[PDB]
């Protein structure tokens, strides 16, 4: 009933072009079996959808990874909110909820909206720059460990730390046992930097510890919840500034609608995170017998679900293989979906816009001037190197 491919969807040859395997993953079925690491899969949008909306069938708790934390040692300690079911869950996520907000965001988006007109400016002095390491990577690291309120020293370990994470939840491929062998000083780092005192006031991370006193988080909580935000706050931005920049470097048309209305930024976007997907996969573990897409799942089995195939399936979007900023993005599962829908989405958009409105106001062309090299990573999607020549406006 359920057929059986042997793609490996983290192995190199698939990051260096994933899609043809990701409509062979739709084609197949609603749902197959990953022989490669004995695993369900899904690729449509409608079994994604579903899977990432029934928490308790799909739960959370043993890890989002390859790895059953039931059967195997977490590398770290679980994450309070991505790896928490309901109603552990719920606490700790309404507090990164209100620590995050719309009211956060009305303090910092003066800051943020500087730093990315400022940084567009120096780099049209240069005219041929690294669109990752000097824009996708530099930008975010401008704005957001300051948001943090993180300290000065130390910071070069946030990247490292990420990638660690990321590919973390992969299988125990040499990407992932690499990342864990090199993990000894980033995550002393990381974890130090969570505790209160060495948080600046006004930051994220002290916001969450000032949130320790009103019954939602205890005191001992806060750390592992400012570690959360230095997990998936930084890398996810980089990799999606980036794949916007690669998107209007690859779809001159569009940066050109894009120069002729701004207000288009925030939406254009939504629609490079939809299209490139920066986050690539997540498993859930069933935690019973289930039945989807007509086909029966046991209990205790990962099931792997394909993000950027889902913000891809055409049964789900028209001409899902351009990218076009006026699109009506909504139901895009990029950031995901449901009761662990990415809290700090309000942060990624407000940096991407931003960044997105200087570049439309600022730049007339971007075209890539070199080689273009991809960054390989278990779940993240994104390039290591985009060289390209910025045209003034
Ligand atoms: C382009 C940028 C981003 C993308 C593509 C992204 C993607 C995602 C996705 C797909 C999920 C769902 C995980 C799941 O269902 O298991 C998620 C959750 C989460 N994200 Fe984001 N994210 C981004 C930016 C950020 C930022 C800026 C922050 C923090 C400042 C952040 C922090 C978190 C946290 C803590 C969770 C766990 C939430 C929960 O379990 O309820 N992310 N993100
Ligand atoms: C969806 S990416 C991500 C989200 C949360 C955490 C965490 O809670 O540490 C790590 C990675
Ligand atoms: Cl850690």
């Amino acid at each position: 009933t359920i057929p059986h491919l042997a793609i490996d969807p983290f192995s190199l040859d698939f990051f260096d072009d994933p899609y043809p395997d990701q409509q062979t993953l739709r084609d197949a079925g609603p749902v197959v079996y990953l022989d490669k690491w004995n695993v369900y899969g899904v690729a449509r949008y409608a079994e994604v959808h579903a899977v990432l909306n029934d928490p308790t069938t799909f739960c959370s708790s043993r890890g989002v990874g390859l790895s059953d934390f039931k059967k195997e040692k977490p590398w770290r300690p679980p994450s309070l909110i991505l790896e928490a079911d309901p109603p552990a869950h719920t606490r700790p996520r309404a507090v990164l909820s209100k620590v995050l907000s719309p009211a956060t965001m009305k303090t910092i988006r003066d800051g943020f909206a500087a730093a990315a007109d400022a940084k567009v400016d120096e780099l049209l002095q240069r005219g041929c720059i690294d669109a990752i390491a000097d824009l996708a990577e530099a930008y975010p690291l401008s704005v957001f460990p300051d948001a943090m309120g993180l300290k000065q020293e130390g910071r070069e370990h946030l990247l490292p730390y990420a990638g660690l994470v990321f590919n973390a939840f992969g299988p125990p491929n040499e990407l992932r046992q690499t990342a864990i062998e090199r993990s000894a000083p980033h995550q002393a780092y990381v974890n130090e930097q969570c505790q209160r005192p060495n948080l600046a006031p006004g930051g994220f991370g002290a916001c969450i510890h000032a949130f320790t006193d009103t019954g939602e988080i205890t005191p001992d909580e806060a750390p592992l919840l400012v570690r959360s935000l230095l997990s998936a706050g930084l890398d996810t931005t980089v990799n999606g500034i980036g794949a916007a920049v690669y998107c209007l470097a690859r779809f001159p048309g569009e940066l050109q609608r894009l120069r002729s209305d701004p207000t288009l930024a925030r939406n254009a976007f939504e629609e490079a995170v939809r299209f490139e997907s920066p986050v690539q996969t997540f498993f859930r573990t069933t935690t019973r017998e289930v039945e989807l897409g007509g086909a029966v799942i046991g209990e205790g089995e990962k099931v792997l679900m394909f993000l950027g195939s889902a913000n891809r399936d055409p049964r789900r979007w028209s001409d899902p293989d351009l990218y076009d900023i006026t699109r009506k993005t909504s139901g895009h599962v990029g950031f995901g979906s449901g009761v662990h829908m990415c809290v700090g989405q309000l942060v990624a958009r407000l940096e991407g816009e931003v960044m997105l409105s200087a570049l439309a106001r600022k730049v007339a062309a971007i075209d890539i001037d070199g080689p273009v090299k991809r960054r390989f990573n278990n779940t993240l999607r994104g390039l290591e190197s985009l060289p390209v020549k910025l045209t003034p406006a």
